């Protein structure tokens, strides 16, 4: 259902911020004709810990009602609170999304019991597949492969991991533990190739809000298991991986997208920033351009 | 203003999941007889992160109402979000609190300049005083000691900071960057007494909230500098220091509490759980004997 390349959406802003609607529609229109296989709204990407409630909800909604069952939509369903966690997924799957995009926890720090509890408590409220957004870099904690096969083994629902780990040997785990059918997607664009070759069958992509294009390119290489060709995508991709990440992405793909001329605001909400520095903007320009997606 | 054992109180909860509000207000009463000088409503150990906005808003006005001007009340006011940040500080500064506890965002790693705006938005938006909670065990960015100086320098009304990194050579690196006006708490009851001995003037603390009298009398010692007896309290107090955070210290307060015999029941909100390992319940229970419960 999920695989290939899946663009962890932003969410555009107006100079007033409020949610750019109409950029938002036709930022989806424009990723699906460019090959994106599949829809993440309201996740890390899309500015999720500073939406309101409401706003989370709107931008699922418009995510689900745009794709119009074109590509699924995988609705970014979690915070730190499991009842705030319910009431997004409930809301993800009434509004009709195909999937959930939940993360292990962050900040308050859940030992194990924790994971079991929250996780449990989600996938027992729903009946949508819920895929573990596993991202130790921002949640300190860090989902164990036993934990993982538990919750796939007890919750039919539990169906995929976003493993953002970087670590690809865990993906070697996962696959042995949870079984070759557990759907495995890259959370890190720069080891996507290598995460694939190790049982991933797509990447849930920062890099593809930038250039959908060639990122669907690259996804579709692999899963035609042509690697010499992946391998020359990653070459002219990986500048762009690197360079969209020297300082926060969110604020990096909104300044790339506005200097290929999407209607996108550079806008982002505190405590995010748009100034980046010139040596920022330079580097991400470069790999744009190495690329060549400037008309 | 504020010093020595200042508890981050636990919220308490019904068995119906509400706000046991006569248990906070004994807590309070029993923390402000018992010595401790100050009080932080909805931080990190009162599951600020599992609390609405109108709950976290009605703990801090219970504090503050409950505390009657005895003891100066620091709100808990600061999320990943800087528009919510600002809202939580402006009702604490309408309520009556007298200072602000505002965490680094955690989860969505802001650069330096997000900090500076994250803090320095809220700075601007209030009048009360401000302490930057740098807990990087939790957030993972670090506040740098050029950033903490930058906001002293540039905001007269932010004047503190809670240091949880449990390294002190940063309370020295503190102390000469932002000066001696600077006022440091530790955040870490473990390497507290190091702390004050390298700068600090108190402790923003997990274990006030079980044994007040001691970490007040240790604290009392500290600010006496009778080292020797702040020594033989260390001694004391690091079992049950280490006790409380073998598991998540939200869940070990609450059931230490209920061992003691004060009404407070062991509910906390996903994802935190109360069910504690035997051997987790057992190290609580000798850290709790050997500071004399059932002599």
């Amino acid at each position: 259902m999920f695989q290939r390349s899946i663009p962890a959406l932003i969410t555009p802003f107006t100079k007033d911020n409020l949610i750019d609607e109409d950029s938002f529609v036709d930022h989806i229109e424009w990723q699906i004709s460019e090959g994106s296989s599949g829809l993440v709204p309201a996740g890390t990407t899309g500015e999720s810990s500073t939406l309101s409630y409401e706003e989370h909800c709107r931008v699922v909604e418009l995510c689900v009602k745009t794709a119009a069952g074109r590509v699924p939509v995988m609705a970014g369903a979690g915070s730190n609170n499991t009842k705030e966690s319910i009431e997004l997924a409930q809301y993800a799957q009434n509004t009709g999304a195909d999937a959930l995009l939940v993360v292990v926890p962050y900040y308050n720090k859940p030992n194990k019991k924790g994971l079991l509890a929250h996780f449990g408590s989600i996938a027992n409220a729903v009946s949508l597949p819920i895929y573990i957004y596993n991202n130790p870099s921002r949640t300190v904690i860090e989902m164990d492969v036993d934990t993982m096969a538990e919750l796939v083994k007890t919750y039919s629902n539990i169906v995929g991991v976003k493993d953002a780990t970087g670590r690809i040997e865990l993906a070697s785990g996962q696959r042995i533990a949870c079984g070759s059918d557990f759907i495995q997607l890259s959370g890190d664009d720069s080891s996507a190739l290598g995460f694939n070759v190790h049982g991933g069958v797509g990447c849930i992509s920062v890099t593809a809000n930038v250039a959908p294009r060639i990122c669907a390119e690259f996804q579709k290489a692999i899963s035609e298991g042509d690697y010499r060709q992946a391998l020359e995508y990653q070459d002219k991709l990986f500048p762009l991986h690197q360079a969209l990440f020297i300082e926060p992405s969110i604020s990096s793909v909104k300044y790339a997208l506005s200097r290929l001329g999407r209607n996108v605001s550079l806008v982002v909400r505190a405590p995010m920033v748009s100034i980046l520095e010139k040596e920022t903007m330079f580097a991400i320009d470069q790999a744009l351009d190495h690329i060549g997606l400037c008309a």
